[PDB]
């Protein structure tokens, strides 16, 4: 259960991206 390869997955999904980690795309602020 990975929602992310890359914190490119979280790029498109999110302005300012955390970490792709845990298979869930962490933003560091959304």
């Amino acid at each position: 259960q990975t929602q992310c390869q890359s914190v490119r997955d979280c790029q498109q999904y999110c302005l300012t991206p955390d970490r792709c980690s845990y298979g869930t795309c962490y933003c560091k602020t959304t």
